[PDB]
């Protein structure tokens, strides 16, 4: 009775083992293999956050859980999840090829990043649809952004509320909320890319919902290319806000990210933490969505809304 549909889940990607680090970063750096010192640095970063292998399992678990949940919450469509990654196998084109091989003719895609950008989301979507057209007989409808899905906003609002609620009286009254996503080259502005606007909307929505009056928008994890790169970077923003107003606690909500990967566990929980430790402030970073039922239900709602269901 049910309509068979592909569920194409797209993400940045993460190495599966320490031995994947070289090729993963080469790919991110557009063919420029890291020198031995940087490679070792990277290995040490992964070791410090507790290993690489758990990290890559989250994306699999997200996709699996989302398929299962969508299949249970409605009765018209049977979804089959396929993972398509930007920087490591299974690549986006691999996933689309597999769907076509498997007799999928109709699919919905979603990127595990809630904000639209020309660099990330739009590129993934183009690549997916281009491989589908190349093979023929397979259409894909693509989610573009979902940062404003009420269930997703509520996820973050509730975590933020719990964080503040757990603070001592003096910290709660003198805290700063820093809402962040992955930095991108500043040149996206020439296309009128709404990515920066969507992050400030995300921050607005979360702060408003949590009853947080003092918040700021920051960027993190920028690459090293000759052009900038959206700023301010969270490290610089943290110190600057402290110098400006003396905040005693900083709460990091890397809303651009959906899971416990290197950008959060290292770029917040180490890099921002060094800064908060230095200035004498408490560090807080609520739990990432990961594969949690509340988050999977938000994603389910996003997918079905896109389908008009
Ligand atoms: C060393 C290097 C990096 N990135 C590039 C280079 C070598 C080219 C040059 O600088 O002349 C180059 C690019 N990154 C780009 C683009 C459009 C280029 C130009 C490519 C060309 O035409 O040659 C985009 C880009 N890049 C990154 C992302 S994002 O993570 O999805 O946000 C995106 C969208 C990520 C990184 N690129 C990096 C690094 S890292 O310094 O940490 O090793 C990172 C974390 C480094
Ligand atoms: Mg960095
Ligand atoms: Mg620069």
């Amino acid at each position: 009775s049910r309509k068979k549909m592909g569920l194409l889940v797209m993400a940045y990607g993460t190495p599966y083992k320490e031995e994947d680090i070289e090729r993963y970063y080469t790919h991110i750096r557009r063919g420029r293999k890291p020198e031995p010192e940087m490679l070792q640095d990277l290995k040490d970063r992964y070791e410090a956050i507790g290993g690489i292998s758990p990290l890559a399992q989250i994306t699999e678990q997200q996709a699996h859980n989302l398929e299962q949940h969508l299949n249970e919450i409605q009765d018209e469509i049977t979804f089959k999840a396929y993972i398509g990654l930007k920087h490591i196998e299974p690549f986006i084109e691999d996933a689309v090829a597999e769907m076509h091989k498997d007799g999928i003719t109709e699919a919905v895609s979603i990127v595990l990043a809630p904000h639209f950008s020309t660099f990330s989301v739009q590129s993934y979507n183009k690549r997916a649809k281009e491989e589908a057209e190349k093979l023929g007989g397979l259409t894909i409808t693509s989610v573009e952004s979902w940062y404003d899905e009420p269930k997703f906003v509520t996820y973050w609002v509730d975590r933020v509320k719990e964080t503040y609620a757990s603070m001592p009286e003096d910290e709660r009254e003198n805290a700063m909320l820093i809402v962040s996503a992955h930095s991108l080259p500043e040149k996206i502005k020439e296309f009128g890319d709404p990515y920066p606007d969507q992050l400030h909307e995300s921050a607005k929505l979360i702060a408003e919902g949590a009853g947080v009056s003092e918040y700021a928008v920051g960027w993190q994890s920028e690459g090293n290319t000759p052009d900038p790169w959206l700023g301010p970077d969270v490290q610089d923003l943290t110190r600057d806000l402290f110098e400006q107003k003396g905040y005693q606690a900083f709460v990091y909500v890397p809303v651009g990210f959906v899971a416990d990967h290197l950008e959060v566990l290292y770029d917040n929980d180490y890099e921002c933490k060094v800064v908060t430790d230095d200035i004498g402030a408490s560090y807080y970073r609520p739990e990432m969505p990961n594969a949690k039922p509340e988050f999977i239900d938000a994603l389910a709602t996003v997918v079905l809304k896109k389908l008009g269901r």
